């Protein structure tokens, strides 16, 4: 059917078509709905995905059916046949990525989709041929403050027992350290990662923000350390443009976000490594890096020095501390010129692009529960979107921890 | 269906194991393939269609009580199973109906007040004819559940539907709102939610005092005759004038609120039988009205003149101007609230009680259907603890249920 989606506070209603190109499962039934729930190859399995990819690919330059495309068909099913796998070309590989994006629900950066630089990894064969990439990937997108997106592409998951994997989960993070008095020094998140680097050799400086060693595995071998030089990252001394003693806090972040843990799929081939990398929205590090409890948890801190009644619940000192920090970290990325987009603007933008994709599209995918913002939700022009969440392809997917996997 | 699912807590790691999911009675709305989590809302019962629906509550109160099986849970299956057969319908027993209510209130996953569900005072209302009985029941209500400020959770229910043609309805969406006013202009005065309930309103004979916070009058449906209206005594009505810890001039905005939230327009169903008229109030959690209602651009809008006299700079979004504006506003409607003794939760204390409540209800019922995109708070999401907090929707019954406005169904007289 026709699905309608409507803004409650414009009273815009979209219609949706888009849909019903999707196959992949969302998690819900008729009966239960798990919208809120994180996380809900054969040469038979793998020609159908193909078809189904190539199709679309030969389709979106309008040349369906043409002789070029019934030949790369052909082309792919022989190979399927006399390999077990194909390779993409190298249209095919950029196409498939721009779309993984695009099709990525839970982001509300995706008006920029189409501007994505693409770079193709498929011939690394070592660890260190993965920290060139890496390396190369960190110095272009980084482009000294005036951030561009990109991602690189790793080989294809062949047994499964020859994966190459980025162990870190993003590129650039801090180190995580149990104290003996059972606190934790640093980011509480990357604790067991930062143990794992500290068995394969990594000498930890055991500071607040000490930046991760890349661990790189090729062709499913033992994964290996390397440095980053600290010329490729960019970081900002986090203050506030009034509050004068919010420098002393010491607080600092690294301006390049670039996940390196999750899946593309693309065509049914799996790339099992694909860090790719944006710029910041600036409540991901303000709210969600500074202000869970499990992270660096600095509102207490930060309260203290607005000299705020932190007594009772309702004094809303939380939620004064939370603005203030967000604040800072805008104007100090702002301040040093770094590429970051505070979350009024974001979510018009996504609000827009939305219009634009079912304008040309039909529909566009979208998971309320993590566009949202995580503060001041309902001023912004999303929370009052109504939104559709479906699964296309290509896609970005979740994948095990490799420490789980991985046999040494 | 899986006859376990887990959700998890992505803070504290705690998981917990769904069971109840399995009672699931109705649609999401979901599929397979589509989520419509974030959808906003996504001719009478046959004597065979009641049957099983009659059975099913009637075992499950049974069940409640400690009485499945027993002579008394027999003999009543036995008599809802004739009066449905000899009338089309059935009566609640009062026990039934008050466990009914309760249960309701227990099952709605979109509201993150659940902890306090056991403790309802219901009103059967179901021998009233007259829109004029419904007034007095209603006035009755409001007294109890204001209390002097001390509010208490209550709900009073009106004959349920028997033919569609007969309907009992309140008209308002709650029983105590605030006009609003379109203007020749196109500027609205007052609450601009209620610009078309006001004009109905006073097509019906209100006389408006044409004002920016007047309450309106209730305007009753009894038996599907025409609705009438009538005056709430305004002893009857509490309000808070909004003020400021620390901004003196704050009080100068003019602005103030209701005490007593109340809806009046959901239809509650208890086992196949539909109370089209039952309305419910609780009590306030601040953000309802320092975030949507005076904040939604589509509301009263007071962002703009709240962060002028805070003397912000509005020139840039990235200066977060409307954030720093919103928290002040929100901490000047609980200081208002606490002030005059009149009871109020702020979003932190709710959410933490919901999510124990919510522990609780996983441990002794096997599960809580909850709705995360309406539970967790429209401000400072993820420092409240239900942001973290995976959860699984699924309709139990009896439930409240949205229903069509009564405008546009109504067969005038
Ligand atoms: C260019 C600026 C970008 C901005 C401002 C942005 C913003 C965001 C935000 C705020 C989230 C939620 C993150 C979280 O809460 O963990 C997100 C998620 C996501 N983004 Fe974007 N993003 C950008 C670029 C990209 C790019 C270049 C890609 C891939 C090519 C991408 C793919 C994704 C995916 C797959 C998720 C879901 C991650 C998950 O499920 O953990 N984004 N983005
Ligand atoms: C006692 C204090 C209570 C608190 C703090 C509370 C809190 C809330 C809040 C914040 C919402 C979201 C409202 C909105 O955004 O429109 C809500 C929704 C809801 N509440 Fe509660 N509530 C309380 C009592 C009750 C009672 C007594 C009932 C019924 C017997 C009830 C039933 C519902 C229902 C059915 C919804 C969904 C409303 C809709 O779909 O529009 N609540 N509640
Ligand atoms: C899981 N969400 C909460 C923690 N946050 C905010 C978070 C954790 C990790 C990791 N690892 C990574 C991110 C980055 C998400 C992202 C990706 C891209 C391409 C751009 C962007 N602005 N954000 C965000
Ligand atoms: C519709 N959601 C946002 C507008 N809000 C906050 C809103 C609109 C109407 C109406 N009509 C009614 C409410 C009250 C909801 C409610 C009910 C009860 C029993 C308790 C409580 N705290 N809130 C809230
Ligand atoms: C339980 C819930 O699914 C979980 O906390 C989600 C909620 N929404 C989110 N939204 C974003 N953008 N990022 C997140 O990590 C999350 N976490
Ligand atoms: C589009 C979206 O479903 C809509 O804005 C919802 C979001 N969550 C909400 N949550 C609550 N408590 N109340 C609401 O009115 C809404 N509105
Ligand atoms: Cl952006
Ligand atoms: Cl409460
Ligand atoms: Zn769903």
């Amino acid at each position: 059917r026709f699905l309608k989606v409507k803004n409650w506070e414009t009273e815009v209603v979209l219609t949706d078509t888009l849909h019903l190109k999707s196959t992949l499962e969302t998690g819900c039934t008729e009966y239960i709905c798990m919208g809120s729930i994180m996380h809900p190859a054969t040469k038979d399995q793998l020609f159908p995905l193909a078809k189904e990819f190539i199709d679309q690919y030969y389709s979106s330059i309008k040349r369906f059916g043409s002789k070029a495309h019934m030949e790369r068909l052909e082309e792919v099913n022989k190979e399927i046949d006399t390999t077990s796998t194909y390779q993409l070309k190298d249209t095919e590989l950029i196409y498939g990525a721009k779309h993984a994006w695009r099709n990525a629900s839970r982001c509300v950066g995706r008006i920029q989709w189409s501007k994505l630089q693409v770079f193709d990894a498929r011939d690394c064969t070592t660890a260190h041929g993965m920290f060139n990439y890496i390396c190369n990937h960190v110095k272009y997108a980084t482009n000294k403050g005036n951030l561009r997106s990109a991602i690189t592409i790793f080989p294809q998951r062949t047994d499964g027992k020859h994966d190459f994997r980025v162990w870190n989960s993003q590129l650039i993070r801090y180190a995580g350290y149990k104290q003996p008095d059972g606190s934790t020094l640093g980011d509480p998140a990357n604790v067991q990662f930062t143990e794992i680097c500290i068995q394969q050799g990594w000498k930890p400086p055991r500071g607040r923000f000490d930046v991760l060693p890349l661990l790189l595995q090729a062709n499913g071998n033992d994964p290996e350390l390397f440095q980053i030089p600290p010329e490729l990252v960019l970081e900002v001394p986090i203050r506030h443009p009034k509050f004068e003693w919010f420098k002393d806090l010491g607080l600092k972040w690294y301006g390049l976000p670039a996940v390196s843990n999750m899946l593309l799929e693309i065509g049914g081939l799996e790339f099992s490594a694909c860090p790719f990398s944006g710029w910041y929205m600036g409540t991901e590090i303000g709210v969600r890096d500074y202000c869970d409890n499990s992270r660096y948890n600095i509102l207490e801190e930060v309260a203290k020095k607005m000299n705020l009644d932190m007594r009772k619940t309702s004094s809303l000192w939380k939620d004064q501390a939370l603005v203030e920090i967000n604040i800072a970290v805008l104007y100090s990325f702002q301040s040093d010129k770094v590429t970051i987009v505070d979350h009024h603007s974001a979510t018009e933008s996504f609000i827009k692009h939305m219009e634009n994709e079912y304008r040309c599209r039909g529909g566009c995918p979208a998971d309320w529960v993590w566009i949202v913002p995580p503060m001041s939700g309902s001023i912004t022009p999303v929370f009052h979107q109504e939104m559709l969440n479906y699964r296309l392809t290509p896609s970005f997917e979740y994948q095990p921890d490799p420490w789980n996997t991985h046999v040494w």
